[PDB]
């Protein structure tokens, strides 16, 4: 079967003996890539991560999430030191930590732009779907089934605040948890209004994230590789969503998971197993020989 294979653009399996780069470090998206559809690390993936640690391969989370929600989803693994959150790439790069928890990237949204996005969101009536991200906390203006759905998957609940409190907050990103029915049009409206102003990414399902326009996960990847004196050619990125495209196309070695959109797969060097098929386990086997 094709379930566990990794192949190049021509559909040929990638072979270890044809690789000329040692892979020292793996950057992975969490939801949709490392985590299966139940938001869990599969046992096969876990087993391979244990081997990766034994061999000194670094595995770095690269996510739109804050480090706080990541710890809420995978905390049992973090507590056992099976997955390290420091260094890590959070909020799509806008908060990137080194191993001491220092921010090697801190990209705060300009406050005028924040308020312009806020007012625009109230004008097109998606403000009720907004989750605003400060460094340590998240905020929303109400709770509805879309906010509920975000809370369930995110596993970290925003505080409910009044509209007028946003002005005083210092924010990195906003995430809109949208109804499916308005996603496509809302995405168009945000991209037309905010081009050359902010990044606009449809990250998972109906979620739309806006974050500093010059930052993305690959910027985080470069800083963490720099930290460890690792050439980009010794790094591999794996991902599923729009917010992974820069890191997949920026690294010579990159793997889109089978469940990714064609657009995301196009940006990646190789296509691997789906997130439900233990993708990092097979990446580790192919690139690192386990
Ligand atoms: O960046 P990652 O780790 O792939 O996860 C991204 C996803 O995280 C969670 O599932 C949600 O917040 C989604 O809105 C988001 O798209
Ligand atoms: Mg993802």
């Amino acid at each position: 079967h094709h379930m566990h294979e990794i192949v190049d653009k021509n559909g040929k399996k990638v072979q270890k003996n044809n690789l000329n780069d040692e892979i020292k470090i793996i950057f992975t998206a969490l939801d949709g890539t490392l985590l299966n559809s139940e938001n869990k690390v599969s046992e096969q993936n876990l087993e391979s991560l244990i081997r990766a640690q034994e061999k000194g391969i670094k595995v770095v989370i690269a996510t739109g999430r804050s480090i706080f929600s990541v710890e809420n989803v995978i905390g049992e693994h973090v507590k056992k030191n099976r997955i390290s959150l420091l260094p890590g790439i959070y909020m799509n790069g806008c908060v990137t930590f080194d191993e001491k928890g220092s921010r090697v990237i801190d990209r705060i949204m300009n406050n005028d732009l924040k308020m312009e996005i806020h007012e625009f969101s109230k004008q097109i009536n998606i403000s009720k779907y907004a989750i605003w991200f400060c460094l340590e906390k998240t905020y929303c203006f109400e709770i509805n089934d879309c906010i509920r759905e975000y809370m369930e998957v995110e596993a970290l609940n925003p505080d409910v605040i009044e509209d007028n409190m946003l002005e005083g907050l210092t924010v990195y990103k906003v995430l809109f948890s949208l109804p499916e029915n308005i996603l496509e049009n809302t995405l168009k409206l945000c991209r037309e209004k905010f081009s050359h102003r902010i990044n606009v990414a449809n990250t998972f399902q109906s979620y739309v994230e806006l974050f500093h326009q010059h930052t993305n996960k690959f910027e985080g990847v470069k800083e963490i590789c720099k930290y460890y004196n690792i050439s980009l050619n010794n790094a591999l990125a794996m991902g599923d969503g729009e917010n992974d495209i820069e890191m997949l196309s920026g690294l010579t070695h990159s793997v889109g998971v089978h469940n990714a959109s064609e657009k995301v797969k196009n940006s990646a060097a190789y296509v691997g197993p789906s997130n439900n098929e233990h993708a990092i386990s097979h990446v580790l086997k192919t690139f690192c020989d386990i």
